[PDB]
RNA sequence: GACUGGAGUGCAGAAGAGGAGAGUGGAAUUCCACGUGUAGCGGUGAAAUGCGUAGAUAUGUGGAGGAACACCAGUGGCGAAGGCGACUCUCUGGUCUGUAACUGACGCUGAGGCGCGAAAGCGUGGGGAGCAAACAGGAUUAGAUACCCUGGUAGUCCACGCCGUAAACGAUGAGUGCUAAGUGUUAGGGGGUUUCCGCCCCUUAGUGCUGCAGCUAACGCAUUAAGCACUCCGCCUGGGGAGUACGACCGCAAGGUUGAAACUCAAAGGAAUUGACGGGGGCCCGCACAAGCGGUGGAGCAUGUGGUUUAAUUCGAAGCAACG
């Protein structure tokens, strides 16, 4: 009811963004897709700042003011959606980073075009 | 017979992902369960196949399973090479530095043999999370038995045993000595100075950069020589056929090692130079685009050209650069 965390995964194809509580139980979430897009359109800073709006003014129903916010991957939606969530009317406590990275476990897939 | 600069042992130190075994750690991919949770997720140049209200995607908690080990990490270390990166222990190999104690040429190479030997692959039995040949579906395309997407078996991992190939490459055989420098970097030693620290110089074995002589067809090599010399081995003698065929040996097999001729060609090729080109880069320009104006292509006619039909339909011009 007081502060939330966002978890933002942006990526080179779709921006998510969902506010839980603190110790984790989804209150809402919104992603470019629901926001109505279709394409390479949803990869945008606009739909990721879009998407974080909607979030956020549904994450109003038990309301909030704080929230930390939680990065994830290279998508470059996360200044946009970061800026959505501040001017939104919250105010984001901090930002930090969960880019899943592995100490060379397992490997990834082939590079495209070989 | 004698000696010690080679070679080796001893003695005092130093580094190290050198190798085998056993155990161990947490990231992190996936999966199982459970909450919260609502309609998308994924992916592309666009998509679609696909997953999803029988509830995902995500988010937290806990659990299972295997594979590889960020930072350190560096033209840095070690190793004969292949190659070796998380940690600890055990068992082991080799290297360098200093000494001049010890032996006293005991050495260098090394055909034929013996072993090791990336990855793929083969046999048996496990494991199999991810990635993934083959394959399926979806796109793409003129077609696509491909690039591209979603899935996915062999495999990849382990034990044991085979296979013994590689752009297995520094495309540069092992050994010895000699022939200018400058500079990093690693592991050591010696000395001058200084409170150690720190700076400096000399030297040993490595590893890299740049360069003198000299060599080289040149590119370039240059005390880590592709220099000057000696020993030993292996290999070459135009291209292709052909690393094929016969033969032998090895191999469960896949296939490997050894290795020709007939026939054919008049070249094949290396390095470098000048251009031209480039679905390479960079800089600059032109009505070249873009921004705009008005037009052609549509209609009718004039003209020219083509094709045709003609006794003849004179000849010439033919992308820009022929066709009022
Ligand atoms: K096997
Ligand atoms: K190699
Ligand atoms: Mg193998
Ligand atoms: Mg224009
Ligand atoms: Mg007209
Ligand atoms: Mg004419």
């Amino acid at each position: 009811i007081e502060s939330g965390i966002a978890h933002i995964r942006s990526t080179f194809n779709n921006t998510i963004v969902m506010i839980t509580d603190t110790h984790g139980n989804a209150l809402a979430w919104s992603s470019a897709g629901s926001l109505g897009f279709k394409g390479s359109r949803k990869s945008t800073p606009f739909a990721a700042q879009m998407a974080a709006e909607s979030a956020a003014k549904s994450a109003q129903e038990h309301g909030l003011k704080t929230l930390e916010v939680t990065v994830k991957g290279p998508g470059s939606g996360r200044e946009a959606a970061i800026r959505a969530l501040q001017a939104a009317g919250l105010e984001v406590t901090a930002i930090k980073d969960v880019t899943p990275v592995p100490h060379n476990g397992c490997r990834p897939p082939k590079r495209r075009r070989v």
